[PDB]
């Protein structure tokens, strides 16, 4: 069996990493939980066993086979190269290594083949990208993809545990104390690293991550660049608007595509239904469609509202929902780890390709 | 001065119609408040005056110069034609008369010219449509509009008082009582008339109004048809996805357009800023963009996140927010009444063009 390290075990994703590993088929001989210095000493469960949390350092990875990183891009930049040097295979949830050409950016249902040539780090894509890839791959396979326009409806748990708590307390202040939403005090949202913070209670914040130089945010540009890498097709036009709404968990997306050939809607529904990881929830006569509150706790990605554009021959609209901490993060990572096991790819990398910092 | 009747004075829009009329330049000699049998005999203020609510009937409109209707489609279908027969000019905030060729469908800043030929009923468009027209008309004027794709983020007050109360109580049950969102009992949303109801708390429901036979909802098809009528251009392609989110007031929209001629973004920003009723809130260096919580209580429509599509030469994305009870309903209606007065159009229509039910 393996020694498996969860780096960021105390966070929003880390908690779900623990659950997914507890429910995994991966043969685990030893589990280790790693976090920051201030979490060291604390205990946390793996099944009915008590695990002491350890501080993440350059020397903490000796004897580890697989490390699942979910501790911020900075922690991955600092320690993942040391893990690879120690002979670990890292599965990283952060954005840091995603666009490195020596690093496979993987959704196992779409591009598992990319794992074969890994150099010790596999990147899990952005949550909003993953669920879109699960919904759209079956369509691309049969009719191609020319362009995507997406508007997202993203849950606050995507911003971490602190963002969940900020949201709940803001809502309680409005509903229980009568505070006007626009008078609320925020510390984290829309983006913890940015200069200004805004209330999310009864709001829709059209900013996720910080702004890039082309006036799209990094979140929107991640959807663009990650789609092209995962689908290994730079000709797919992708533009996004990424919005935070007062949902605790599960992202929703209004997705517009134009295919290369006309894709009959009943066939599109059937292709999506048949694709692993995608569930068709589409029966408008009975008001059936994906909903965030229904998707929470499921590894599946739910697709509905599927209909042709009113004017564009090859245009199709749909609605895509998935749990951002599961398929969007911890489940995608555990799936990758299971696939690495299945393919005999859990072993040390001889050549180190990532700079030690 | 005028005798003005507010039909549906007790509802979410009605309350704002009162506020807008109180703050209006319209010379008002007498105010009457009409509603259903449920509210008849109760009292509401107009400024310091107590006004007794009257049950709406076919004979309640004698002596009324202007009637503002915001009491549901059925109420307008039943009583507006009797008001017109009695010599009233009706400003109607329902969908019922919007597509009737004898009824101007008006946003004053866009198509006030259409008022001149009114036959006793002027329809106020759908809230989500109004704010999109204020944002897009200045762009259309200079560069044309070929197509629109919109995904909305609509507030619950759009579905009335009952839906506001339903949302507040659901959120209180989750936050104070520890109820799981999935275990909440809903009675109104997504659509009071439809067969099944779902929780909105911590959810995003991709259904507003009921479904039509093309699998778009009536809300989505209204954005399509109303746009074409208001802009007097059936060639504009419009497809919409309309989603309810947990916001009490103010709709937000992710709007994609393709213009007929390339529209430089800095010029688009200037044109929107210069357009009456539209305010540019767009400075990403300081995280300035429209927000629902900021728009509440303002008659203006706010536009930002303005940026070119990453691939389509003539494509532009933006974020449009307005208070759905103000510019989306009560302010647009009172603005229409003010414009009618300015143009000498508050007077009886000799010929009845509407069926009596
Ligand atoms: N949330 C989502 O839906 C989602 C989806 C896809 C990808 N991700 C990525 O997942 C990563 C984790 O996000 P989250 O939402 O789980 O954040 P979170 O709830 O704030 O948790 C942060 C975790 O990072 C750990 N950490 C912080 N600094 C550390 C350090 N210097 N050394 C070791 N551990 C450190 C924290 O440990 P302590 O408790 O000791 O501080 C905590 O375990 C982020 O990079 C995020 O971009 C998140
Ligand atoms: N809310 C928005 O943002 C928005 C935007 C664009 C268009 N609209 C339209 O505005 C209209 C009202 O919306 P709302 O959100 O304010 O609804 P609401 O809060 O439910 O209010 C309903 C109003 O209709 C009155 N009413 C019901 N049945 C009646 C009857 N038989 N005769 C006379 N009055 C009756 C009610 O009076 P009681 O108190 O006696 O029941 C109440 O005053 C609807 O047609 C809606 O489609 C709303």
């Amino acid at each position: 069996g393996y020694t498996v390290a969860v780096v960021g075990a105390t966070g929003a994703v880390g908690a779900q990493m623990i659950k997914m590993l507890e429910e995994s088929t991966l043969p685990i001989d030893k589990i280790r939980y790693l976090a920051s210095a201030r979490s060291a000493g604390k205990s946390l469960k793996f099944k009915d066993q008590d695990i002491t949390i350890e501080e993440t350092t350059e020397t903490a990875f000796e004897g580890v086979d697989i490390a699942l990183f979910s501790a911020g891009s900075s922690t991955s930049a600092k320690y993942a190269p040391y893990a690879v040097k120690a002979g670990v295979v890292v599965v990283d949830n952060t954005s840091y290594f995603r666009q490195n050409p020596d690093v496979p950016l993987v959704v196992p249902e779409v591009n598992a083949h990319a794992l074969d040539a890994h150099n010790g780090i596999i990147a899990c894509p952005n949550c909003s990208t993953i669920q879109m890839m699960v919904a759209l791959e079956p369509v691309r396979q049969k009719w191609g993809l020319d362009r995507i326009i997406v508007s997202t409806y993203q849950a606050v748990s995507g911003a971490g545990m602190g963002a969940i708590l900020e949201t709940q307390r803001e809502l309680r202040e409005v509903l229980n104390d009568g505070v006007k939403p626009c008078d609320l005090h925020a510390e984290i949202l829309p983006s913890g690293g940015d200069k200004k913070h805004y209330p999310i209670a009864f709001n829709a914040l059209p900013q996720i991550d910080v702004f890039t130089d082309n006036d799209y945010t990094y979140e929107e540009m991640k959807m663009t660049k990650e789609t092209k890498k995962i689908m290994e097709d730079d000709s797919i036009a992708v533009s996004a608007t990424c919005v935070r709404i007062p949902v605790l968990s599960a992202h929703s997306e209004s997705v517009y595509i134009e295919t290369k050939e006309v894709a009959p809607i009943e066939e599109v529904k059937a292709a999506i239904a048949a694709f692993p990881g995608a569930v068709l929830e589409d029966d408008v006569a009975h008001q059936i469609y994906p909903q965030a509150i229904n998707a929470v706790g499921s590894r599946d990605t739910f697709v509905g509202r599927i209909r042709k554009d009113l004017d564009a021959e090859k245009g199709i609209h749909m609605w895509v929902v998935s749990d951002n901490l599961l398929k969007g993060a911890a489940w995608n990572s555990v799936q990758i780890a299971e696939t690495l096991h299945e393919r005999g790819l859990v072993r040390p990398t001889a050549e180190l390709k990532f700079e030690l910092k």
